[PDB]
């Protein structure tokens, strides 16, 4: 059934969320898990939470918090499609209703060094709801190793070089050799949140 989790919402905020699941009977998630259908969020805006962002990579509906007020003011669910963060949220959403590929799909990534404002345990998380895979060695540009590989990344831009250097080391804040890209965990991050393969020559 439906499966209800908050990102960033208020003490009221997610009594009112508690309120409206026992109202749907529904679950009412505090950790994200694969199971999640709705993500609600506090204001109109998506937010760089892993709550938010796993819900993005996962297509969940990502909605404004007035679907929960409108909802327990009609004691019904309310047509999510109305009350949905546009942009990354809904163009996750209907990649998934339209089965393509995962926003990280024929993609590798290897984290290069320590993490401090973007954990890599979240990083790892966020690579693997996203259908990335995680390296655990350095990609060696100049090895047989790495060039062999027949991997093609579907929500690459149409002429971009993405679509078939999909390898990238990512540190926290050349750009290219052979087909690994190094970039920043901001990059990374901006890439969930627009639910795009965002460029790195632009």
């Amino acid at each position: 059934p439906l499966v209800l989790i908050g990102s960033g919402l208020s003490s009221e905020q997610q009594k009112m969320l508690s309120e409206l699941a026992v109202i749907l009977k529904a679950k009412k998630y505090t950790e994200f898990d694969s199971t999640v259908t709705h993500v609600v969020v506090p204001g109109d805006a998506v937010q760089s939470t892993l709550k938010c962002m796993l819900g993005i990579l996962n297509g969940c509906w990502i909605l404004k918090f007035e679907w929960v007020k409108a909802c327990l003011r009609r004691k019904v669910c309310e047509q999510e499609e109305k009350y949905e963060i546009p942009e990354g949220p809904r163009r996750s959403r209907l990649n998934r209703e339209q089965l393509l590929p995962k926003l990280f799909d024929g993609c590798y990534f290897y984290l290069w060094g320590t993490f401090k404002h973007h954990p890599k345990d979240n990083l790892i998380k966020l690579v693997t709801a996203g259908g990335g895979q995680i390296l655990s060695r350095k990609p060696k540009p100049d090895s047989d190793v790495t060039q062999t590989i027949n991997t093609v990344a579907y929500h690459a831009r149409p002429d971009s070089d993405q679509r078939f250097c999909t390898q990238y080391i990512i540190y926290e804040d050349r750009v290219r050799q052979g087909k690994v890209w190094k970039a920043p965990s901001s990059w990374f991050i901006d890439c969930v949140m627009s639910f795009e393969l965002l460029p790195l020559d632009s």
